[PDB]
RNA sequence: GCAAGAUCCUGGUAUGCUGGGGAGCCUGAAAAGGCUACCUAGCAAGACCCCUUCGUGGGGUCGCAUUCUUCACCCCCUCGCGCGAGGGGGUU
DNA sequence: AGCTTGGTGTATACCAGGATCTTGC
DNA sequence: TACACCAAGCT
C-alpha cells in the first residue's frame, strides 16, 4: 500500500536532538513537506553529573560483580590452603580489632616460639594480607610482581614521612607493624584517606601496592623460618588474580573470510606480507618510465628483509645494494614523510619484526629454554607461524599445546608485537601463497584469489547494526525508524542529505572546555570593553578585542625592537600572511612597533629576521616558555599552554604552512558510520545520492532563503537586544532538516565558502549559477514552512523507555527501625512495616475487609493493646515482640538484610474514577523495585498492566483518595505514563493556570507538555515540549553573571525552568480534550490500537482488555 | 610518517553502606549507650545450569546495554530440516 | 486543607592496559 | 543533574 512519489530526506543531527524531514519534489522545487519531526534523546546518558552512558554504568556494575565473585573464590582457596597448613584464619567475631595488625607486627619483628601460637598468628596475618593485598598492574604475572623492588618507592617515601612525623623507627619498616603500633598508640586514626570529610593527618597518604604486602609476607616468613615451598604457596594463593582477557565476539570477523577471526600484526604471515609490500611499492625507473622491477630483483629484496635479528638494513640500503641500481635518486612512490637530505631513506625498512625479537631474546636466554630454540629453528615455517600466532594472542578469554607450567612460564610472559591488522591468518596465507610467484600487487591478488570483483568492497554496515557509540546509536535508531517508515509510506527517497554539527567523539569534559572557553570569551573582554566605553569607543569589532587582549597581556611591547607603544600604535601583523596560508586567528598575531612591523616582507616570521642584526631568535621563545598563566584573562590554563606551544611552533617555521584548505566534509566517526549505513540502505533500496555535511551550512541556507524561526513559530525576543536565539525553540532542528532537503554539494560548498569569507572580519552576496538555481528553485520554501507551522505539524518528541531494566533500588542500604507490637501505632508506622505477611496481618487488624492501607501519616490509628497477639503463618507476635520497620516513610524494599529506597519511577498507572461529567484522576507511581518484589521482572508479563500486591511500595504510598477508590473498586486503570510522554491539551491550552504558570503562559501558550517525572502521589511534573531547557539554563547563567540583559519575557522563561510545571494531577488530567500522544517515527500521533503504544484520551480512555 | 582523543572491554584498589564484633575514649556507673577507628560477611532483587551427598548443602555462568516492556506481524543473522537464541522495523 | 515554594540527598573516587577510527598539512 | 521527599507558606 505504498505509493511511490519523488522526495528527499533531510537529517539534522545534533548533540541531544535529531531533526528529520521528508519533502516531496516535482521539478527540483520543494512541492510538499510530507513529514517533519524533531526527536530529543538523552544521548544514552544515564549518569548526569559525570555524563557516563548507561552502557558504561552497566559495564562497571558487571565488572564489580565479577571482581567480588573472583575475590570470594580466591579467599576460599586461601582458606583451604590455610586448613592444609594447619593455620587458623581470622575469625569473624569475638576478636580484638587490632589482633590482625598486632599479629602482623609481632610476626614481622619477632620469632614466635609456641607452635600453635605461631600457626594461629600466621593464619591471622595471612588472612588479613589476602583481604587487603593492595594494588598491582593486572597484566603483571606473580613472577613479574616478585621482580619488583622490595619495598616499593611509594612505601619508602611513606616510611620517611612517618619517621619524620612520629619520630620512631621499627625494623623492618612494614605497613602492618607501623599500622598496628599506630592502632595501639593512637586509636581512631585513618590508615588511608577519604575524598570527602576538621583537620587531621592520616597514616598513609599514597595507596599501598601489592609488592609492599608481598615484601611484608616475605619478611614474616623469613624471620619465622618458614620453608620456601609454603612461602611460594601462600604467595600464589594470596595474590591470585585473573588474567586480563579480551573476550570473543569482540574481535571483528575478517571481511574476506567471515568464518575465520582476524589476525594480529605479530603473525609472521603479516610480517612477510608487509615485507613484500614494502619491496613492491618501490617504483624502479626503467626506460624513462615507472616500470615494475624484475622478478629476480623482487624476490631478492623480498628475501633480504627476512634474515635480520635486529634493525640492520635501512631504506637507503635497498636501491644501491639489493635492488641493483647505480643511483639512489631513481626511486619514487615511497609512502613516507617527504623531507630534505634523504629523509625518507635514512630510516630503517620494515622486516620480520616478530622473528627478529624472538631470535634476539632466544640468543639472550639460550640457557633457559633450549627446547624453544629447537622448536623455533628446526621446525617448519607454517607450524612456526601457527605457534607465533598462538604466542602473539594468548591474552584472550576464548592452549592447544598442553605443556607443564614450568617450561612455558619463561615464554608466557614474553609478549609478541601488539596491534591488529585488518586481515586474518588464513586469508593472509592464501593471499601470500599466490603473491610471491605471479609477481602481482595487493589489489590484483585480492581480486583474483577469492573471486571478488574489481568493484567489490568490504560490506557496508546495515541500518540495523549498532555502532557501539551511545549518541550515534541513538541518532541512528531514530534515523532508521524514520527512514523505514518513510520508505513504507512514500517509497525510497530520491536522495538523502544529512548534516551533523559538533557533539561527536567528544567527552562532558569537551562540553566543560567549550563552556569555559566561552565564559573566558565573555568575561575577559569586559574589562577592555568597559575601558573603551570609558574612552568613548563606539565601534565594537572582534579584531579590536583580540588586539587589545594582546595589549593587556603584553603591555604593548615590541620585543624585537623595544619602542614602547599604546592603543593608537598596534599595527596588527600576521606571523603567516593570508597570501602564504594565513588566517585571522588568535595565534597568528604579533604586537608590532612599526620598526618590527614591516621588516617581515612576506618572509617566514622570525626566519629572515633571525639571520640579521637588531632582531634575533633563541631568546624570545625563551620568554614565551616562561609565560606563567595569568589567572584573570581569556586563555585559561587548560588552553594557555596549548596557545603558547602553538605560537612557538608558528614562530620557528622556515617554509609556508600548507594550506588554505576548507573542511573536508567528513572527519567524524559518527559521520563515516552514518554515511556508510545510509549508503548501504541506498544500495539495497535505490537511493541516488547520499551526502553528509558539516557546520554551519543550513544556518546560511536559512539566512539566504529568508527563513526565521522567530518569525516562523512566533517566538518573542528573549534577549534585550536583537531577537531570540536560534536554539530557543526545538522545532528548528526539523526546520533545518527541511532546508537541508534542498541543498546539494555544490551550493553547500558555495555557502560554506561565503560563510568562511564573511566571518573573517560584509555582507557579500554569493554569486554562482548553482546558488541562483537553488534560490529561485526554493523561493516557495518560506510559504511551505509558514503553512506547515501554522498547521501545527512540525513536532518535538522523545522516545519511550518501556523496558523494565535499570537500578532496582537506591544504592545505599539503610538500618531497619524497630517497633513493638503492643504500642500505639501511627499511620506512618503502619506503612513502614518491612515483612509483607505481618503487614497484611496489621491491615486486617485495622479492618478485616480492607485490602489496602488508607491512613494519614501523622494520624493516630492504633492504641496500645496489652493483649495484642497476631497470628501468622509460621509464628506469633506477642505484645512485647518487636517488628522491623523501614527507617523513613518513603518507598523502600528489603535487600540483603537492610533497607534501600526505591529508585526513580518507571511509570505511573493512571487511575480515573467518578462521574462522566468530571471524574477524578490519580497516579499509581511505580518504580523498578515494585515490579521486582512482585515477581514481575520475568518473561511474558506486561509491566504496565500486571497488578502489584498491596504491600508493594507503590500501593503503600499511593494517594489516599486513590486507595479508597480502588478499594471500592470503581477506580480502574485507563492508561500509563512514562517520563517522556507528551500531553497535547488542544487548541485552547492550559485553563487551570495560576501564578508563575500564568505568567509563563502569558508569553508562551504551549499546548504540548512532556511528562518529566512524578514528584509525589498527587502531582505530575511537566515541561514544555517545544522549548529547549538548555537555552533556559544559559539564560539563567547570563542573568546571574550579567545583569539587565534580558527581556521581561526572558526573565519569566528563565524563572519557569528547570522545575517547570510542578503540576497537580487533579488539575492537569481534568482538562477536556487532553490527549497523551504517542507519536510514530514520522512524528504523527498514533491512534490505531495496534501492538505499539497508541495515543489515548484520559477522559474517554477505555478499561484494559 | 601522524600523535592523540572518544567509545567501550578486561582485570584490580581504596573508601563507603548494612549485619555481626571491639582497641581506645565518653556517659550510666545499676545497666548498656555513643563516638573515632579497625576486623569480618555481603554489596543490586535474583534467574538458569552441574549435582546426590534426593535433599542438608555445594559448584558454573548470566543479571543496571541495544529508550515502542509483554503480546502480535515482517526482515536479517547464528546453533539450527520445523525454531531455540540474538537483532531490526511496524505507516494515522 | 489543599494547593503552591523552596531546599535538599543521592555510593563515590582511582589504576593499567586490550580493540576501533580517525586525525593531517 | 535532577527527581522524589520533606520542611514549610498561605490564602
Amino acid at each position: 500500500g505504498t505509493v511511490p512519489v519523488t522526495w528527499r530526506l533531510g537529517v539534522d543531527v545534533g548533540e541531544r536532538s535529531i531533526g528529520l524531514a521528508a519533502v516531496s519534489y516535482e521539478e527540483d522545487k520543494p512541492k510538499e513537506i510530507l513529514a517533519a519531526v524533531s526527536w530529543i534523546h538523552d544521548g544514552g546518558v544515564g549518569d548526569e553529573r559525570s555524563g557516563a552512558s548507561r552502557l558504561a554504568l552497566r559495564g562497571m556494575a558487571r565488572r564489580a560483580r565479577r571482581l567480588r565473585r573472583f575475590r570470594r573464590a580466591r579467599l576460599r582457596d586461601l582458606d583451604m590452603l590455610l586448613s592444609e597448613l594447619g593455620w587458623t584464619p581470622l575469625p569473624d567475631k569475638n576478636v580484638s580489632p587490632v589482633d590482625a595488625w598486632l599479629a602482623r607486627k609481632r610476626l614481622a619483628e619477632e620469632y614466635v616460639v609456641d607452635e600453635t601460637e605461631r600457626r594461629r598468628l600466621l593464619g591471622y596475618a595471612v588472612s588479613h594480607m589476602a583481604r587487603h593485598r593492595g594494588w598491582r598492574n593486572p597484566w603483571t604475572t606473580i613472577k613479574d610482581l616478585k621482580n619488583l623492588p622490595q619495598p616499593s618507592d611509594s612505601w619508602e617515601r611513606t616510611r620517611e614521612s612517618l619517621e619524620a612525623r612520629y619520630s620512631v623507627s621499627l625494623e623492618p619498616g612494614t605497613v602492618g607493624q607501623w599500622a598496628g603500633y599506630l592502632l595501639q598508640r593512637a586509636p581512631g586514626i585513618r590508615l588511608n584517606p577519604t575524598q570527602q570529610s576538621l583537620s587531621n593527618a592520616t597514616a598513609f597518604e599514597t595507596r599501598l601496592r601489592q609488592e609492599d604486602v608481598l615484601w611484608e609476607l616475605r619478611c614474616i616468613a623469613d624471620v619465622q623460618g618458614l620453608p620456601e615451598d609454603v612461602v611460594s604457596n601462600v604467595i600464589d594463593a594470596v595474590f591470585c588474580q585473573k588474567r586480563p582477557s579480551v573476550p570473543a565476539e569482540r574481535i571483528g570477523r575478517d571481511p574476506l573470510d567471515p568464518s575465520q577471526l582476524r589476525a594480529s600484526r605479530a603473525c609472521l604471515e603479516f610480517q612477510e606480507y608487509r615485507i613484500v609490500a614494502a619491496v613492491a611499492n618501490l617504483r624502479i625507473r626503467d626506460g624513462s618510465g615507472s616500470r615494475p622491477l624484475s622478478l629476480e630483483e623482487r624476490n631478492a629484496v623480498i628475501e633480504a628483509l627476512l634474515a635480520q635479528t635486529e634493525r640492520s638494513l635501512t631504506w637507503s640500503d635497498i636501491a644501491l645494494e639489493i635492488l641493483k641500481l647505480p643511483n639512489e635518486s631513481d626511486l619514487t612512490s615511497v609512502p613516507e614523510e617527504d623531507g630534505p637530505s634523504s629523509l625518507a631513506y635514512s630510516q630503517f625498512a620494515p622486516f620480520d619484526e616478530t622473528s627478529a625479537r624472538i631470535a634476539e631474546f632466544i640468543a639472550k636466554n639460550r640457557r633457559k629454554i633450549p627446547t624453544f630454540a629447537q622448536w623455533w629453528q628446526e621446525q617448519d615455517r607454517t607450524s612456526r607461524s601457527d605457534l607465533v600466532a598462538a604466542l602473539a594472542d594468548n591474552s584472550i578469554a576464548g592452549l592447544l599445546v598442553h605443556l607443564p607450567d614450568a617450561e612455558l612460564e619463561a615464554l608466557e610472559g614474553l609478549a609478541l608485537p601488539s596491534g591488529r591488522v585488518a586481515y586474518s591468518r588464513l586469508t593472509l596465507s592464501g593471499l601470500t601463497r599466490v603473491m610471491r610467484d605471479d609477481g602481482v600487487d595487493v589489489h590484483n591478488a585480492r581480486k583474483t584469489c577469492f573471486g571478488v570483483d574489481d568493484n567489490w568492497r568490504p560490506p557496508l554496515p546495515a541500518l540495523h547494526e549498532a555502532t557501539g557509540h551511545p549518541v550515534v546509536d541513538r541518532n541512528l535508531a531514530i534515523l532508521r525508524k524514520f527512514l523505514s517508515s518513510a520508505t513504507m509510506r512514500w517509497g525510497p527517497p530520491q536522495s538523502i542529505v544529512v548534516e551533523l554539527a559538533r557533539g561527536a567523539s567528544e567527552s562532558r569534559e569537551r562540553q566543560a572546555e567549550e563552556e569555559a572557553a566561552r565564559r573566558a570569551h565573555r568575561k575577559a573582554n569586559d574589562r577592555i570593553r568597559a575601558e573603551l566605553r570609558a574612552s568613548g569607543l563606539s565601534d565594537p569589532s572582534p579584531a579590536d578585542l583580540v588586539r587589545a587582549r594582546l595589549l593587556e597581556l603584553y603591555d604593548c611591547h615590541c620585543m624585537y625592537c623595544g619602542a614602547p607603544i599604546s592603543w593608537e600604535n598596534s599595527e596588527l601583523d600576521h606571523i603567516v600572511p593570508r597570501t602564504d596560508g594565513g588566517s585571522n586567528r588568535h595565534e597568528n598575531l604579533a604586537i608590532t612597533c612599526g620598526a618590527c612591523n614591516k621588516e617581515k616582507g612576506r618572509r617566514p616570521f622570525a626566519s629572515w629576521a633571525e639571520t640579521s642584526n637588531r632582531v634575533q631568535l633563541r631568546d624570545v621563545i625563551d620568554r614565551v616558555q616562561k609565560l606563567k598563566y595569568s589567572g584573570n584573562m581569556y586563555w585559561t590554563r587548560d588552553e594557555f599552554s596549548r596557545y603558547k606551544k602553538s605560537v612557538v611552533a608558528r614562530l620557528k617555521r622556515r617554509t609556508s604552512d600548507p594550506e588554505v584548505i576548507q573542511s573536508i566534509e567528513s572527519t567524524g566517526y559518527a559521520a563515516v558510520a552514518l554515511r556508510d549505513r545510509l549508503l548501504s540502505y541506498g544500495e539495497k533500496n535505490g537511493v541516488a545520492q547520499v551526502a553528509v555535511f558539516r557546520g554551519g551550512v543550513t544556518a546560511e541556507a536559512r539566512r539566504w532563503l529568508d527563513i526565521s524561526i522567530e518569525r516562523l513559530f512566533s517566538r518573542v525576543a528573549i534577549f534585550a537586544q536583537s531577537t531570540s536565539t536560534k536554539r530557543l525553540d526545538r522545532r528548528h532542528h526539523a526546520v533545518d532538516a527541511v532546508v537541508l532537503t534542498t541543498l546539494t554539494p555544490g551550493v553547500a560548498k558555495t555557502l560554506a565558502d561565503a560563510r568562511s569569507r564573511r566571518v573573517s572580519a560584509s555582507t557579500e552576496e554569493p554569486q554562482s549559477p548553482a546558488y541562483r538555481q537553488w534560490k529561485e528553485s526554493c523561493s516557495g520554501l518560506g510559504d511551505l514552512l509558514i503553512s506547515t507551522a501554522a498547521r501545527d505539524s512540525i513536532a518535538v518528541a522523545a522516545p519511550l523507555r518501556l523496558r523494565p531494566t535499570g537500578a532496582l533500588h537506591e544504592e545505599t542500604l539503610r538500618a531497619f527501625s524497630e517497633h513493638t507490637v503492643g504500642a500505639a501505632w501511627k499511620g506512618a508506622e503502619l506503612r513502614r512495616i518491612v515483612e509483607p505477611e505481618v503487614y497484611a496481618a496489621f491491615l486486617a487488624l485495622t479492618d478485616p475487609g480492607g485490602r489496602f492501607l488508607k491512613v494519614s501519616p501523622s494520624e493516630d490509628v492504633l492504641p496500645a493493646d496489652e493483649n495484642r497477639h497476631i497470628v501468622l503463618s509460621d509464628r506469633v507476635l506477642g505484645p512485647r515482640d518487636r517488628v522491623k520497620l523501614f527507617p523513613d516513610d518513603r518507598g523502600s524494599i528489603r535487600v540483603r538484610g537492610g533497607a534501600a529506597y526505591i529508585a526513580s519511577f518507571h511509570h505511573a498507572r493512571v487511575f480515573r474514577w467518578g462521574s462522566s461529567h468530571s471524574p477524578s484522576f490519580a497516579l499509581l507511581r511505580v518504580s523498578l523495585a515494585d515490579l521486582a518484589v512482585a515477581g514481575l521482572l520475568r518473561d511474558g508479563v506486561d509491566v504496565f498492566t500486571a497488578e502489584l500486591p498491596p504491600w508493594t511500595p507503590a500501593w503503600r504510598y499511593a494517594s489516599i483518595a486513590l486507595v479508597k477508590a480502588v478499594e471500592s473498586g470503581d477506580a480502574k486503570q485507563v492508561g500509563w505514563l512514562v517520563p517522556g510522554d507528551e500531553l497535547d491539551f488542544g487548541p485552547e491550552g492550559v485553563t487551570t493556570a495560576a501564578g508563575d504558570l500564568s505568567m509563563f503562559l502569558k508569553y508562551f501558550p504551549e499546548r504540548h507538555w512532556v511528562v518529566t517525572g512524578f514528584e509525589d502521589d498527587k502531582r505530575i511534573n511537566l515541561k514544555p515540549a517545544f522549548l529547549s531547557a538548555e537555552q533556559a539554563e544559559v539564560l539563567r547563567t547570563e542573568r546571574s553573571d550579567r545583569p539587565d540583559t534580558l527581556t521581561e519575557a526572558g526573565e519569566i522563561l528563565a524563572q519557569f525552568f528547570p522545575r517547570c510545571w510542578r503540576a497537580t494531577v487533579a488539575k492537569v488530567l481534568c482538562h477536556p480534550g487532553l490527549t497523551v500522544i504517542r507519536r510514530t517515527a514520522l512524528g504523527q500521533p498514533r491512534w490505531r490500537r495496534g501492538h505499539l503504544p497508541y495515543s489515548w484520551r484520559p477522559w474517554s480512555a477505555d478499561p484494559w482488555s
